[PDB]
């Protein structure tokens, strides 16, 4: 068994470019990706992946759900987000070729939403490709062998993870092994195959590109299905991944704990040296001037209320370009 994998000069050029872009995306650009940035990307991945399957929640809403903040919306859509966030955070446990790990993921993703969770469908299911005509997936009794072969292929494939993830996505979408959430499981397992190669790709929000190119995504996926060839789909996905890892590097191209405490102490009002001294809980004047007032003054975080008289007794201080969080 082997899926219709046929290479093309366009694929090798996309692999070359993705490879090179990651060659930069790593280096010291990994020492810039903070936990908040990983989360921002993860929230974008979840919101877009769910948006493709007609979830009406906005990025601002999905952020608030995962943050724990106030959320007004449908309880079923909000639980889709909670389950999705829970599922992506458990990727470290799974190997993309393990059938048990695939079922454990489907369980976390569909828990409390559907009857058949963590197992393949017992009956038939319709394949939806946007506003395209619905057709039936393979019979449920064919799924176990189809999935066994696909997962065996993925374990012993010589293809590069970038290509292998696209081939699996294409084959998985054709089979639709679960009663629900096949679309979301497809994007999840593609992210898993990529993070099993480079774990930084787990925070690549390629789903925002697939959501914006949704009409073409389903059209290329249908044309590839009609012509029985994964090649055009692999070109599309490697293209989307390239554009994603490219907009990830373009986003790239700090205050001390002492300076950060002074900026928060000023706020909106105008504080004098003794007003800051009392607020910061300081008692040594040279320490305040050298470690707090002058550092914030030099890096242009704070300005003087009386700039004409620098050595003034009634001297007070107000913020300039100071952004909170």
């Amino acid at each position: 068994y082997q899926p219709p994998y046929t290479i093309t000069p366009a694929i090798v050029n996309l692999v070359a470019e993705i490879g090179e872009i990651i060659g930069r995306y790593t280096v010291l650009a990994e020492q810039n990706l903070t936990p908040r940035l990983r989360r921002e990307n993860r929230i974008r991945t979840i919101q877009a992946s769910l948006a493709i399957e007609n979830n009406t929640l906005t990025l601002e809403q999905v952020t608030a759900v995962i943050d724990g903040k106030r959320v007004l919306g449908h309880p079923r859509e909000i639980q889709e987000v909670r389950n999705a966030f829970a599922t992506y955070e458990a990727m470290e446990d799974w190997d993309a070729s393990v059938e048990g790990d695939l079922l454990a993921a489907h369980e976390l993703l569909m828990r409390g939403l559907v009857d058949e969770t963590g197992r393949y469908r017992s009956g038939g299911v319709g394949i939806f490709r946007g506003e395209q005509l619905v057709h039936m997936a393979p019979p449920a009794d064919r799924v176990p062998k189809l999935m066994a072969d696909l997962l065996d292929w993925l374990e012993n494939t010589n293809e590069h993870p970038l290509v292998a993830s696209c081939i699996f996505h294409y084959e998985f979408e054709f089979i639709h092994p679960f009663a629900d959430g096949n679309g979301r499981m497809g994007r999840l397992w593609q992210t898993l195959i990529l993070r099993n190669w480079k774990p930084l790709l787990a925070y690549l929000p390629v789903e925002t590109v697939i959501r914006d190119r949704q009409e073409d995504y389903y059209r290329v996926l249908a044309v590839a299905d009609s012509q029985a060839d994964a090649t055009p789909f692999v070109e599309f996905m490697l293209g989307a991944l390239r554009d994603a890892v490219r907009e990830a590097v373009s986003t790239d191209h700090q205050v001390t704990d002492q300076v950060a405490a002074l900026i928060r102490a000023i706020g909106g009002g105008e504080l004098s040296s003794n007003d800051l001294m009392q607020a910061l809980g300081l008692s040594h004047r040279p320490t305040f001037r050298n470690n707090y007032l002058n550092p914030a003054m030099e890096d242009e975080w704070i300005e003087r209320t009386q700039p004409d008289s620098p050595r003034s007794p009634t001297q007070r201080y107000r913020l300039t370009g100071k952004g909170q969080r």
